[PDB]
């Protein structure tokens, strides 16, 4: 048959914008952020943003309409060699599915706790809290070791933090059970209605946008938002000469796009050929770079109110890596009227941000894997099958994250499995291989003849030029001012655990060059010729069905 187009342009954007807004607008950029400096990230953030973040996405979801093909057929048909795009861009998403639905797990285990008359996260009387514990409002009144009831739910109740990632721990079976829930949601999602979320597209939509909004009022109004804003805003020159500020905002705009994942390019071969989809990303890039610099000022607004109250540095007063939305967040909810009611709905809102981009790349990487075995799936019962066994093994490897030393492996997988130089390789390829040996120009043909107007220059340039620069700037920089991963600014990674991380990168690196050699070996003839017919590409745009053009 074909691949089944889009019912309506309607129902591109939404699931676009679903794919790509959720815990990396209002998780993970809160606490890179926060790890980073202050406003310090901000600058590289923009940069990185306005320069191979909208290019970036923009060519991805093109070369899907382009192609109509899923995100390794892609790159055959753009570049028979390289194709190994395609591969990586596979291995990241399955390694992202894999540590992301443990966040899913952590938000359902809070919104379950969340069921009672008092939030365990309010006050500091209960098992789990080690007698340094100290009352918030008490902490002026009442050195450096008195922690917050917040804190240590998260630490000694939600995580059981073990003394490290050498020292696993037992598996939380509370959390296990967790995971295996969110799973189970994601498997009854994408077998059976894959996006059948059309009856509450209005309220799906809209309220997590709504109750953020609630978080920003609530925040913004606190005493201490003054402090904390300025902490988020105005930055710091000095940090910017450390290369992790570079890579943790260069990456966390290539992870919050969604980006070198191949789910954007599955959702851009799914709309009519014949679709301006210019407008519609630069839209819903707007929609997303602005999700997470609004939501910004509310957690940080938060983090201000709560270094006036402890008599803390802003800087000392949370975590320094994920959780901190786990500290900030469930300690608003705390001053709202009725805390209950709030806190379920944040993590009510949390999870709908959560699941929504989970469907999409558990969904991206199926239909990614079924392109390579068309016939062998998608056709029956072997579908039913197929996709039980990539969430039943993709949930086992998340059990070892679960465990009382499983905070430290979420570390190790947010830091270089989907993020960090892995991005940024497969990044600088899909420019490369666009911009160099494709041709920018020779695609903009493509473009104006698909959207019906020849863009400007900035989609040409930043493939060329910025992207490619700033990636392999980054790249360069960082290992020459190399710093080892930390956990909260003071567990220092074993050796073995930072090898295993490098594994985790390397696993989707290396299959550019692993292609290229399979691609080459399998072509006869002179290496010259053998490089030369692996790069001339095979009829992108085949859809006679749509009043098309040619490739040449
Ligand atoms: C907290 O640290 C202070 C200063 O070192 C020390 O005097 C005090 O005994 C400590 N209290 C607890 C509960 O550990
Ligand atoms: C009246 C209640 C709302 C108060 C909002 C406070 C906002 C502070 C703005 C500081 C900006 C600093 C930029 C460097
Ligand atoms: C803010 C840093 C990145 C901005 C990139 C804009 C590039 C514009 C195209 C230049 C044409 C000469
Ligand atoms: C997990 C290790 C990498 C797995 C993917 C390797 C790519 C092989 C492509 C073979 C077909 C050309
Ligand atoms: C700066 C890097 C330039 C790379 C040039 C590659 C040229 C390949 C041409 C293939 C045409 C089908
Ligand atoms: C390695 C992380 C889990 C990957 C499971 C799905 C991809 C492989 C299917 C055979
Ligand atoms: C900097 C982000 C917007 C770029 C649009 C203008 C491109 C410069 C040449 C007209
Ligand atoms: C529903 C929005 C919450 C805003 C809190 C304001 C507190 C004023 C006393
Ligand atoms: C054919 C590519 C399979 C990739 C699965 C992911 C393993 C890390
Ligand atoms: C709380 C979401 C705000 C979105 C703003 C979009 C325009 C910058
Ligand atoms: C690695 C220690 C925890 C084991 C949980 C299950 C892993 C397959
Ligand atoms: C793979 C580069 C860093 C590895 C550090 C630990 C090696 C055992
Ligand atoms: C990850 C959960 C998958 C369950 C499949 C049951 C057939
Ligand atoms: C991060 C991209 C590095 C490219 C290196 C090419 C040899
Ligand atoms: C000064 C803070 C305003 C925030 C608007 C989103
Ligand atoms: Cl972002
Ligand atoms: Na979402
Ligand atoms: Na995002």
């Amino acid at each position: 048959p074909q691949r089944e187009k889009w019912s309506s342009k309607i129902d591109f954007v939404l699931s676009v914008a679903g794919g790509f807004v959720g815990l990396g607008n209002v998780w993970r950029f809160p606490y890179l952020c926060y790890k980073n400096g202050g406003g310090a990230f901000l600058i590289p953030y923009f940069i990185f943003l306005f320069g191979s973040g909208l290019p970036v996405f923009f060519l991805e979801i093109i070369i899907g309409q382009y192609t109509s093909e899923g995100g390794i057929t892609c790159w055959e048909k753009i570049c028979p060699l390289f194709s190994g795009i395609g591969y990586a861009s596979v291995v990241i998403v399955s390694l992202l599915n894999v540590y992301y639905i443990v966040i899913l797990a952590w938000a359902t285990y809070y919104l379950f706790q969340s069921f009672q008359k008092e939030l365990p996260w309010a006050h500091c009387n209960h098992s789990w809290n080690t007698p340094h514990c100290m009352e918030d409002t008490m902490r002026k009144n009442k050195s450096t070791n008195f922690t917050s009831p917040v804190i240590e739910f998260w630490e000694r109740n939600v995580l059981s933090l073990s003394p490290g990632i050498d020292h696993p721990g037992s598996l939380k079976w509370d959390l296990a059970l967790c995971l295996l829930l969110v799973w189970l949601v994601c498997f009854f999602c994408i077998w059976k209605g894959v996006r059948s979320t059309g009856k509450v597209v209005y309220f799906t939509a809209t309220f997590p946008f709504a109750m953020l909004l609630v978080l920003l009022v609530r925040g913004l109004t606190l005493p201490g938002a003054g402090a904390g804003i300025k902490f988020y805003l105005y930055p710091d020159i000095t940090r910017l000469e450390d290369p992790q500020v570079w890579i943790d905002a260069g990456t966390q705009i290539f992870f919050s796009y969604a980006i070198c994942l191949g789910a954007m390019t599955s959702l851009g071969s799914y709309n009519k050929y014949k679709y301006n989809s210019y407008r519609d990303c630069m839209l819903l890039g707007c929609l997303n770079s602005g999700t997470s610099f609004v939501s910004g000022f509310a957690i940080f607004s938060i983090l201000g109110f709560m270094a006036q109250e402890q008599g803390v540095d802003i800087a000392d007063v949370a975590e320094s890596g994920p959780g901190l939305a786990f500290i900030a967040y469930p300690k608003a909810v705390t001053m709202m009227p009725l805390p209950t009611f709030w806190s379920i709905l944040f993590f009510i809102m949390l999870l709908l941000l959560g699941l929504d981009s989970q469907f999409v790349e558990v969904e991206g990487q199926i239909t990614s894997l079924v392109d390579l075995y068309p016939s062998f799936l998608r056709k029956g019962y072997r579908r039913e099958i197929f996709i039980a066994f990539v969430c039943s093994i993709s949930y086992l490897l998340g059990l070892t994250m679960v465990t009382e030393g499983g905070m430290y492996v979420f570390q190790l997988f947010d830091y270089y499995a989907a993020s960090g130089v892995c991005l940024l390789w497969v990044a600088f390829f899909e420019c490369f291989v666009i911009a160099w040996i494709y041709g920018g120009d020779n695609l903009y043909d493509g473009i104006e003849d698909m959207i019906g107007y020849r863009p400007g220059p900035w989609m040409k340039y930043s493939w060329a030029v910025i992207t490619p620069v700033l990636c392999v700037g980054c790249f360069i920089f960082s290992l020459v001012k190399y710093v080892p991963l930390t956990y909260n600014k003071t567990y220092v990674y074993p050796n073995w655990a930072i090898g295993l991380g490098w594994s985790l990168a390397l696993s989707s690196m290396l299959c550019v060059p692993l292609v290229i050699v399979i691609r080459l070996c399998q072509t006869e003839g002179p290496f010259l010729v053998r490089v030369k017919y692996l790069l001339t590409p095979r009829e992108p745009n085949r859809w006679a069905v749509e009043r098309e053009g040619a490739t040449p």
